[PDB]
């Protein structure tokens, strides 16, 4: 399992979520911040080892948009993943 | 040490604190956020810093009062933490 | 490349982002959260989180503890996550080491 955090505009989010939805990926987090200041959005989706490159193209493809300001995306490494539903591992 | 980032139901926050309390855990931060399983949901996003002696009881804490056995209830993610340091000192740890 | 995760008091924002510019730092993104800390009732508190390469994370680390100390109880905590990658949106540049 691996934790991806993106960083994209507000303005790009709409086509995000949809290009994400298109790959497969339903499960994700996303709060509203701001930085650097400006706001942005910040996407937290948790996925399995084979759904990180899928993941990662589509956030970057439905977030660019050529100019600075675009955003990050980190690939963080996870331990464990619990399932609150079942209180089972992953 | 570890990172526990829980994703929890607003109406379960409650319940999940007294847990973590009453787990002798003080340490966290919150947040509101909206997930997906375009229909987005308002959640409730924990991240506590814990000692790997500790992970296991604090996320079964989390997991027993979050639970309500339908789907929407979230998920538990244990990353874990190069270093930590606590500002008021600056310790390493 | 290491993620680091700051929570700092409201207060000590500015001097915070001041001492991190001045370390070179300048990519950051930020958010207000409610918490508390290991004492004994939760309050605000600014939470950054700042993605780095390996060289800059001893001056980020040392940007903050000094920039957002007051000596008191709340003061907060600094969390360095490792990076399996990171990649920059517009170059579509991926980093690793
Ligand atoms: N190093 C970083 N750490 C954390 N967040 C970042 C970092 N760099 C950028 N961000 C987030 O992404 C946003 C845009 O980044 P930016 O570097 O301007 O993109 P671009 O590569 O197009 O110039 C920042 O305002 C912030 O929200
Ligand atoms: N893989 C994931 N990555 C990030 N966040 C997730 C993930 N899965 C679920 N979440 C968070 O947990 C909340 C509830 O998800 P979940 O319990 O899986 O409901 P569902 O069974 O419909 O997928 C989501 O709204 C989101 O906030
Ligand atoms: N273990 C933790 N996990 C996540 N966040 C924490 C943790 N401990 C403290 N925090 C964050 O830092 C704040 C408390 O500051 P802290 O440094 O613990 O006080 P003190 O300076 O007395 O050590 C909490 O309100 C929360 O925002």
């Amino acid at each position: 399992m691996k934790l991806i955090v993106a960083i994209v505009r507000p303005e790009k989010l709409n086509e995000v979520l949809k290009a994400l939805f298109q790959a497969e990926v339903r499960g994700l987090t996303l709060s509203r911040v701001q930085g650097h200041l400006h706001e942005k959005v910040r996407l937290e989706i948790g996925v399995s080892e084979p759904f990180v490159k899928p993941t990662v193209e589509a956030i970057l493809k439905a977030a660019r948009t050529g100019e600075v300001g675009d955003g990050k995306i980190f690939v963080l490494p996870v331990e464990k993943v619990y399932r609150i539903r079942t209180g089972e591992e992953d």
